[PDB]
DNA sequence: GCTGATGCGTGTCGGAC
DNA sequence: GTCCGACAACGCATCAGC
């Protein structure tokens, strides 16, 4: 019986402990029961084993449901490049919860805010049982609804789900819709569970499967080593082809050992990009890299563009998160013939697209880039031009370069591609181990409109193998260095969600405007404090809660705090940059008549226990800092 | 026809292991 | 170090209300 389904039990048997009949649809309650057992524990290894048990039963009994169960576990709707999104947030969701439970919407909103979780409100307040594929399909139905009256149609589907929910299902339906499943298990653990499941219980056997536990005859050491090896086969393939729609049919038909024979890196199919680990100083860079020669490059402030040229000439462009951006950049597309030597027949390039001012011939801020339209059919209508800064080459003329060292990938990039100023340029770079030269290069990068340096080894562990290490590169920014900040007043707090439930998750901060003697909201703040500090803030600020705002506190367009606070606490906050804000009033009129100023990537540093609000950073100082950054 | 509100999509940080 | 999920500013696109 699905109500008693226990994928965390000892001696889990994929056949005998499943809670549905062979070949029938996996019930959604089996998924919900699995989620309960996963969120109850903190050790990822234990979460992986529990999910693996569900997956082995899916493989053994009902293999067509493997793909929807995996998406439900990731809370994804499909492969990233297809771009389906629910179009559902707390607004649509709580209205649906309110109507399903028959309660007033304010009562539902208030309880969800206090509890920090929509799932508990949806649950604790005729139709056939939900199935995993049925729920997944309805989720995709919600995402495809568009046009006038689509909100009411989305709500109707959601109410239909809640009406059919049993036991714990409503909790997880609502958390999924809210984007906050909170399992503690995400992409890497799902892949580990999948490789473990298909290794222990191979797909494609006639029911009942003759092989239920392929690890039974191995010592514990041989079992661990084997599962690690199978797990790396799945992880390397997925990093090249992060698309379960392609992988799972192949896995089900040919098994995991033969997977790389059928799914490999190829132009037109986005791959996982290499990411960067933040490093807090040049000395820390030499420590992570030890003896290995490395290169430093400008870290451009734009958007990543993974540019694919297929054999035959089709070009596709993907984002860092593998969204299809091809329709966004008809200007890039028309430029491709200019950037390659005539011998290049296909490639995958790793680049940064940066807004570029063709009148002044210079880079423009990230903010300017974000004003491009999402779709543009005529390059003629484009107003924000872009320059591509190329820094890697992943595939060339039919061959993957993923196992080549950066020294060779970079040489192939420079040898086979053609620069045009203001259109396509190789990232500015420096090969050195001299601490003083690196420090000056870091300074120069900021003067040249970049946010810092990327650092990459050239020959030691210098490949593009994301499954081996996804953060193989280092990012170095001046704002990571100690002593290289603003003192702001806490004027409000926001109730925490999830891991912050039951305390404050965020705070509203303000600068002191000397001329009006008012406090002006400047940004929110929600990271940089330890768990212990955040509880201390909850305890000390609760004494300062007020029913109504003070008349000298101005927040204009900011989110109204859940709790207004008597202005008293002053905190030191660090940011990457200041920005001209559409909503915050701080220093409005000092630089821009209509816009005040906010903080890019603010983080809490420490309490200024001995600073009164009137001695906080002033709005005039905020303006001065913004002007200094703006040349 | 306009607009404000909602949703999606483009970093820093600490905890458990 | 890895994995995960708290939380930031601010843009476009969309849609309900007007
Ligand atoms: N020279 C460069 N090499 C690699 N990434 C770069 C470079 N310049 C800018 N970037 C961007 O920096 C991001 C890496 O930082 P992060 O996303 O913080 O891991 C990439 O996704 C790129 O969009």
């Amino acid at each position: 019986d699905p109500s008693g389904y226990n994928p965390a039990k000892n001696n889990y048997h994929p056949v005998e402990d499943a809670c549905w009949k062979p070949g029938q649809k996996v019930p959604y309650l089996a998924v919900a029961r699995t989620f309960e057992k996963i969120e109850e524990v903190s050790a990822r290894l234990r979460m992986v084993e529990t999910l693996s048990n569900l997956l082995r039963s899916v493989v053994a009994l009902s293999p067509p449901d493997l793909l929807p169960v995996l998406y439900l576990s990731l809370n994804h709707l499909g492969p990233p490049q297809q771009g389906l999104a629910l179009g559902v947030g707390d607004g649509v969701l709580l209205k649906a919860v309110a109507q399903a439970t028959g309660r007033q919407l304010e009562s539902v909103r208030a309880e969800a805010a206090e509890k920090g979780d929509v799932g508990l409100v949806a649950e604790n307040s005729p139709p056939p049982p939900l199935t995993a594929s049925g729920v997944f399909s309805k989720f995709r139905d919600i995402a495809r609804l568009t046009g006038s009256a689509s909100t009411a149609k989305k709500i109707d589907i959601i109410k239909g789900l809640f009406v059919a929910c049993r036991h714990s299902e409503a909790r997880f339906i609502a958390r999924s819709l809210s984007g906050r499943l909170r399992l503690g298990l995400a992409e890497q653990s799902v892949l580990a569970a999948l490789s473990q499941a298909v290794s222990l219980t191979p797909p494609g056997q006639e029911f009942p499967p003759a092989m239920v536990d392929a690890g039974k005859g191995k010592t514990a050491e041989a079992r661990k080593t084997w599962l690690e090896e199978q797990g790396m086969i799945l992880k390397q393939t997925f990093c090249e082809v992060p698309d379960l729609d392609r992988i799972i049919p192949v896995l089900l038909e040919h098994g995991l050992e033969r997977l790389p024979e059928h799914c490999k890196l190829s132009p037109g199919i986005p791959l996982k990009p290499m990411l960067a680990h933040p490093t807090r100083g040049i000395s820390e860079v030499l420590k992570r890299f030890e003896e290995a020669a490395f290169t430093c490059e400008y870290k451009y402030d734009g958007q990543r563009a993974q540019i694919h040229a297929l054999e035959g000439g089709e070009v596709k462009i993907f984002s860092r998160n593998q969204a299809d951006n091809t329709g966004k950049y008809p200007d890039i597309i028309s430029r491709i013939p200019k950037i390659k030597l005539p011998s290049v027949t296909s490639f995958i390039l790793d680049t940064e697209a940066v807004a570029w001012d063709r009148e002044k011939k210079q880079i423009q801020p990230f903010q300017v880039l974000t004003t491009r339209k999402r779709k543009e059919v005529d390059a003629s209508e484009i107003q924000v031009q872009v320059c591509l800064y190329a820094f890697d080459l992943i595939y060339l003329n039919g061959e993957s370069l993923v196992r080549e060292p950066l020294s060779r990938r970079r040489q192939l990039l420079r040898e086979n591609f053609v620069e045009t100023e203001g259109e396509f340029v190789f990232a500015t770079s420096l090969d050195t181990k001299d601490i003083e030269q690196i420090a000056e290069f870091l300074e120069q990068s900021v003067k040249d409109s970049c946010e810092g340096l990327m650092v990459k080894t050239l020959d030691v562990d210098a490949t593009y193998e994301i499954a081996k290490r996804s953060h193989n590169w280092l990012k170095l920014k001046k704002d990571y260095l100690d002593g290289v900040t603003l003192d702001l007043v806490v004027i409000g707090a926001y109730l925490g969600r999830g891991k912050r439930a039951g305390r404050y998750g965020g705070f509203l901060l303000a600068s002191y405007d000397e001329d009006s003697e008012e406090l002006q909201a400047i940004c929110k703040l929600g990271t940089g404090f330890s768990d212990e500090e955040l509880e201390e803030h909850h305890q000390s600020l609760k004494a300062l809660v007020l029913p109504s705002p003070r008349p000298y506190v101005r927040i204009d367009g900011a989110v109204i705090p859940d709790h207004w606070l008597d202005p008293s606490a002053v905190w030191e906050v660090k940011c990457a940059d200041l920005s001209l804000s559409p909503i915050y009033p701080a220093a409005r009129g000092l630089v821009d008549s209509d816009k005040g100023i906010s903080l890019r990537f603010p983080r809490f540093i420490r309490v200024r226990e001995d600073k009164q609000p009137e001695q906080a950073t002033t709005s005039a100082q905020v303006a001065c800092l913004y002007r200094k950054q703006s040349q």
